[PDB]
């Protein structure tokens, strides 16, 4: 089975450190929220970056945490009016028999408004 | 076993009732039409709009429905020139031994132009 | 279980020509490379374009080669100052139980100065 695992941060600067910083942060979480240790079950990450957020890549947080194996993906979130800024959304898939009622999500510092 | 499921739909304009009420008849025709018991099923899903659509997020229609489990993540589709106009476009992940050539796949009002 | 492969290739220019020209190879050269003969083992695939990119979809192609039963996605990637031109990525969910170790990802033509 496969279950999504969903995470949200935001920062306060558009900097290769702090988009960097906060997905390593959040990345790490997301794992340690659902006791996983190792890579090689997560089939992929997609990670989504709100319009105010252009100077580095967020999959490249993952590749400095070791998961240079599994696959990631960027896109960009809809410029919604009034919509949380600088925000960088997760969804972890999770090859899993954990219950979708028992995966945990992370929603970290503004982002928490998202939960 | 994973299945993706497409859906997609038209909006005449760009207003959060609009895009929630289209959003909303698109997920249960996508349940309906592949008799999904229970949203435990879901490993996630996956909502893009077109670039004239901005006034709120699809994903909000989920909840409405009681999708609050599921994990959700919205994207912006890719801005082609003379493409159909406000187009709200779904991928559903689906946990099922259910073959690829059974999946059924939803296309509504304008966007039904847009079936494989 | 269900594997993301990873597949990217650049373009000339913007086209629709050339992009279906490049998805079409780069698809079926992730394919290839895991020796994957029929599209029944895909969930689904993602496609990803640089906003350089926007003369036609990418999922065009993949009905050229056949894919008219996979489910297929696009988005818009986010742009990096200094990274690579008209990109075109992609991220097929494959179900399989390969290990992930083993999965083989594609970078074509400019796009192995992302690899």
């Amino acid at each position: 089975m496969v279950r999504g695992i969903r995470g949200a941060i935001t920062v306060e600067e558009d900097t290769p450190e702090a988009i960097h910083q906060a997905t390593r942060e959040l990345l790490l979480k997301m794992l340690e929220a659902n006791g996983i240790q190792s890579y090689e079950e997560l089939a992929a990450v997609i990670f989504t970056v709100t319009e105010d957020l252009t100077s580095a890549f967020p999959a490249e947080a993952a590749r400095q945490i070791g998961m240079h194996r599994v696959p990631l993906l960027s896109a960009r979130e809809v410029p919604v009016p009034g919509s949380l800024p600088r925000v960088i959304r997760v969804l972890a898939l999770w090859n899993t028999d954990t219950p979708q009622d028992r995966v945990r999500h992370v929603y970290l510092r503004e982002a928490v408004r998202l939960r």
